[PDB]
């Protein structure tokens, strides 16, 4: 597996919700951290990653 | 506004994903990081928040 594949997703990321998005590739111990400068972007992040649209 | 109710909804994203998830409510300048165990979870996590089901 390349980081690569997943990067040019954090690029996808940080568009979608507008915001800055960093993935730690650690051994495949890592994490995705999406970034919010208000409590608005917040709970729209969380409704994304809940996906209640499905 | 309250954590609360974003934290109840970490609760619901660690079920989701089915791993950890932890959000940082630093003066509305924080981050929600979604761990991954492996890259497959983290290749279905970014799927999630790219939300490509809508």
């Amino acid at each position: 597996v390349k980081d690569a594949v997943l990067k040019e997703r954090e690029s996808y990321l940080q568009n979608y919700f507008g915001t800055t998005v960093n993935i730690k590739r650690q051994k495949k111990k890592g994490k995705i951290e999406i970034e919010f400068f208000s409590n608005e972007d917040l709970d729209r992040i969380l409704e994304l990653l809940s996906e209640r649209e499905s």
